[PDB]
């Protein structure tokens, strides 16, 4: 097996996010899916942790609305079997208010048969609502 | 080679910062290290990138000064062989005022020939600089 489950899910959440086509992103998400991203939920609500893809599937709506994504700078990674870990830094777009932002996170996840498992998601909570307060 | 090098630095840094002996710690940091922490350096002069052994050993000095770390959780831990990622959190107490604050950390690193050449961490800051602002 020779193409890694992250790259999949990268993929397939790129579309959900940018193009709003979330087909692939639902195929990839395991129903029992164990996710949080670490941030804080009172400007962020689509923040913590959730069980189960339709929760999931709410978040990445949730975040879609929000930004879109222009640039990705993949800093270091980490891939097992059906493990894998990532330092990844996101430029974007704040929808509405067009203000850009520029978010660092570390990314953990594990899969089986091919699916999204279990993802943590740690940030640079600070420098990001910096960013976004503009203050 | 059955003992990682993140198992010796881990504990390494730990002697270094609960009871300031160093020299373990010295031993293991390559000499022309590339290090980052990300993080707010207005509120954690400690925080940012450094190069090389001394300037990381102050770093470390600093943080040795600042807090006391009285819990050890590890969350998630990929190993490779000359590399290794993970999450964890410290349980710790600052100095002098006491205040208790948890950290949760991702934290990517490189070896080679048994010393750490590389490393990079991300944490949550906001909840970082809350906790220790306590409003």
């Amino acid at each position: 097996m020779t193409e890694h489950s992250l790259w999949r899910f990268s993929r397939a959440l790129h579309r959900a996010l940018n193009d709003r086509q979330t087909e692939e992103l639902a195929t990839i998400i395991d129903d029992n899916i164990d996710w949080a991203i670490y941030g804080p939920i009172d400007m962020f609500p689509f923040f913590g942790a959730r069980q189960g893809k339709a929760a999931v599937l709410e978040v990445c709506r949730q975040i879609a609305d929000s930004v879109r994504i222009y640039r990705y700078h993949r800093e270091s990674v980490m891939l097992g079997i059906d493990s894998a870990a990532s330092m990844v830094r996101y430029s974007l777009t704040a929808a509405g208010t067009n203000r850009p932002i520029s978010v660092r996170m570390a990314l953990f996840t594990q899969f089986q048969n091919g699916r999204l498992t279990n993802l943590r998601m740690v940030l640079d909570t600070f420098d990001l609502v910096e960013q976004a307060l503009g203050r």
